[PDB]
This record gives C-alpha cells, sequence and structure tokens, in this order.
C-alpha cells in the first residue's frame, strides 16, 4: 500500500472523470449552490480523514484532490450552508437538507448463509448473491416506487452501492428512507436467531416478484455452487428452519437421496404438505419460500440508506485496501459483471503509460456506464 500516493497523484491528474463527476453532482446547475453545498469527506494517509470539504466548482475540485490526494472521497449531503463555512454559521442552523437515496449491501452479511468465503472475502460461487440483490431491489425501486435514476456501483472489495438520484427522491426525510427500507427488508434479526424470514399467509407482489426472482438463480447458485445440502453439517442448517415435526421424514430422505438438487426436490414436496394450521386445510411453500429468501433475498446495510447525512464512498474513488476502483455497473449486463476484472489502480497507471487519459485504459467503459446514466438525467430535465 506504499505505491498510493504516486499512483492516485497519476489517477486524479489524467484519469478522474472530472466532467462526468461535476456533470452529475452539479444536477444541471439549475438549483442555486446545490454543488457548494455538497460536502466531500476526504481519507488521507494513515486513516486521518476530514469533514465538510466543499467547493465552488469543477476547477476547485480538481486543484484540492490534485494537491490532498485523497486515498478515498466520500460523498454526503447538500447543506443549508457550504459546508466549509460551517463554523461561522450560528449554532443549529448548519443542516442536511437533501441527499440521493443510497443502498450498501455488503457480502459480510451473508456469511451465515455462505460456504465459499467469511468476511470480507468474495469470489465467483457467492457473488451471484450481489446479481440477485440488485435485480431485486431495482426492480422495486423502479417499478414499486417509481424512481429512474438509479446508479448501481461495485463498492470495490465486498459489495456493491446504488445511488438513486430523482430530485424528488434527494429531498425525502430520514423517516421515509426508513420506510423504504422496512419495504425492502425481509431478512431480520442477527447470529442471536435461526430463522430469519417468516411469511404471511398473503405474499405481497414485492414477495412474489422477489421469489420469481430468486427461482431463476436458485439451482446453480444454492444447490451446485453453494451445495446447501451437502452433508449432515449443512443440510441440518436448513432443517433448522422446519418445524420439528418433519425433521425425521426429511432425515431419512436426505440420507437415501445423492446430491443437494434431489435433496431439495423432497424438501419441497414435503414443506408443501406440512399442516401450518389444524383449523384449515389449507397448504402452501411458505417453508420453501422462506429458505429461498433466507438464503439468497438482499441484506442491506440499513444505517447508510436512513440518515440523510450520511456519508457514502464516491463512484470512481479508490478501496484503499483492495485498489480497486468504485465502478459503475452496466445494468443492461448485470449477470455478467466480473468484480475480479475491475482495474486497480496500479493496473490502469501500468496502461496509461505501456507502450493520456482514461480512454487509454480499462477504465473507459465504466465511464461509458457513468455517462449513460448521465444523459438520462439531463434527459429528465430538457
Ligand atoms: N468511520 C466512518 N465514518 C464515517 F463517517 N463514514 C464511514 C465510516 N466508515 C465507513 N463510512 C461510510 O459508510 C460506507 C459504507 O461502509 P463500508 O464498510 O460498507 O464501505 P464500502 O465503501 O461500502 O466498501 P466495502 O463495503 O466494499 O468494504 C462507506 O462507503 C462510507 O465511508
Ligand atoms: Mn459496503
Ligand atoms: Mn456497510
Ligand atoms: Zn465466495
Amino acid at each position: 500500500p506504499t505505491e498510493l500516493p504516486e499512483l492516485l497523484k497519476l489517477y486524479y491528474r489524467r484519469l478522474f472523470p472530472y466532467s462526468q463527476y461535476y456533470r452529475w453532482l452539479n444536477y444541471g446547475g439549475v438549483i442555486k449552490n446545490y454543488f457548494q453545498h455538497r460536502e466531500f469527506s476526504f481519507t488521507l494517509k494513515d486513516d486521518i480523514y476530514i469533514r465538510y470539504q466543499s467547493f465552488n466548482n469543477q476547477s476547485d475540485l480538481e486543484k484540492e484532490m490534485q494537491k490532498m490526494n485523497p486515498y478515498k472521497i466520500d460523498i454526503g449531503a447538500v447543506y443549508s450552508h457550504r459546508p466549509n463555512q460551517h463554523n461561522t454559521v450560528k449554532l443549529g442552523a448548519f443542516q442536511a437538507q437533501e441527499k440521493e437515496l443510497v443502498f450498501d449491501i455488503d457480502m459480510t452479511d451473508y456469511d451465515d448463509v455462505r460456504r465459499c468465503c467469511s468476511s470480507a472475502d468474495i469470489c465467483p460461487k457467492c457473488w451471484t448473491l450481489m446479481t440477485m440483490a440488485i435485480r431485486i431491489i431495482d426492480r422495486a425501486l423502479k417499478e414499486d416506487f417509481g424512481f429512474k435514476h438509479r446508479l448501481w456501483v461495485y463498492s470495490g472489495r465486498r459489495g456493491v452501492h446504488c445511488w438513486v438520484c430523482d430530485e424528488s427522491v434527494r429531498k425525502l426525510s430520514s423517516a421515509v428512507r426508513s420506510g423504504i427500507v422496512e419495504y425492502l427488508s425481509l431478512v431480520k434479526g442477527g447470529q442471536d436467531v435461526k430463522k430469519k424470514v417468516h411469511l404471511s399467509e398473503k405474499i405481497h407482489p414485492f414477495i412474489r416478484k422477489s421469489i420469481n426472482i430468486i427461482k431463476k438463480y436458485f439451482e446453480e447458485y444454492a444447490l451446485v455452487n453453494q451445495d446447501i445440502l451437502e452433508n449432515k453439517e449443512s443440510w441440518d442448517k436448513i432443517l433448522a428452519l422446519v418445524p420439528e415435526t418433519i425433521h425425521d421424514e426429511l432425515q431419512q430422505s436426505f440420507q437415501k437421496s445423492h446430491n443437494s438438487l434431489q435433496r431439495w426436490e423432497h424438501l419441497k414436496k414435503v414443506a408443501s404438505r406440512y399442516q401450518n394450521n389444524i383449523k384449515n386445510d389449507k397448504y402452501g411453500p411458505w417453508l420453501e419460500w422462506e429458505i429461498m429468501l433466507q438464503y439468497c433475498f438482499p441484506r442491506l446495510d440499513i444505517n447508510v440508506s436512513k440518515g440523510i447525512n450520511h456519508l457514502l464512498k464516491s463512484p470512481f474513488s479508490v478501496h484503499p485496501k483492495t485498489g480497486r476502483i468504485s465502478v459503475p455497473i452496466d445494468l443492461q449486463k448485470v449477470d455478467q459483471f466480473d468484480p475480479f476484472t475491475v482495474p486497480t489502480i496500479s493496473f490502469i497507471c501500468r496502461e496509461l503509460d505501456a507502450i493520456r487519459d482514461y480512454k487509454k485504459t480499462s477504465l473507459a467503459p465504466y465511464v461509458k456506464v457513468f455517462e449513460h446514466f448521465l444523459e438520462n438525467l439531463d434527459k429528465s430535465r430538457k
């Protein structure tokens, strides 16, 4: 990590997409002081960071970034005054007023249903959890809430970010933001809780449509790549999510079967014949769905979305612990996104001078994703 300083110096001088970055956060320049009242937080060397940075224009941002060469850049809220003037403001008047609705998803939050990685590690076997998270959440944001300007970003290490940028979304209060999160959440409980998903008799359309997305990926991700029913050590973790009165019946049919595909098929048949309520003769796949949701449904870092003033790593910032650049994700190629081809700052600095802007490097197609998102914002403003 000692190479970072000179690599960052070249990155911010020749590669960082300043014009596209300002086109984003200036939002057409129609509202006064909108960019000028935006907080930036720079992380420097040795985990030292500065809060409440703000700039007058694109040029002032360029000069300060090329002067500070920060290890990472966080974006905060748009405030009532210039953040760099917040000490001259009378107490109580400095307030966060607007910010994009953001989401942060971390692979670590799935450690209880991951077999391949743990902590901040990721691999192709578990990245499909992010593919499903993007598609489930983005569908809800697009179709259920009518949000039209959504930027998905690779966080650089262990997950993804989403920036919802509709002008009315940026005005939402903390309370409404929490209400949106609650609408989107189904997996509830810490490590103390065994069964984290419970469904009602009547399935809300959001749950049905999310289930059907998971169904497209469940066989190859859960029963092959993860092999969640490989042996007793792992299939007892799934029996913890079903009533005891059917453990015996499932225990035997599992040992008689030979792979997870067969054992899942047996679980579905038993689960759909379990009598949940003795009052009625109503049966269904509720248990089947609760298992699929607990293993695949998106798990949000909820506090990132609730707070208006919460900082989030900027797109095209470096992740200082991996060297990877936080790059936009092509929503039209979400299934093909490979976090392991994401260029590091070292990689693109090498491409630049191998026999001078980002188009000469592997960062170019990621900027094009950002530009497509920017052109849709400009169209909604015309
Ligand atoms: N110490 C922190 N203080 C403040 F004010 N904000 C913080 C601090 N640590 C993270 N954040 C913010 O939370 C966000 C989510 O934290 P997180 O650990 O998830 O970082 P990330 O940028 O999403 O990257 P990875 O998950 O892939 O490791 C960060 O992007 C922001 O910096
Ligand atoms: Mn994260
Ligand atoms: Mn997080
Ligand atoms: Zn993995």
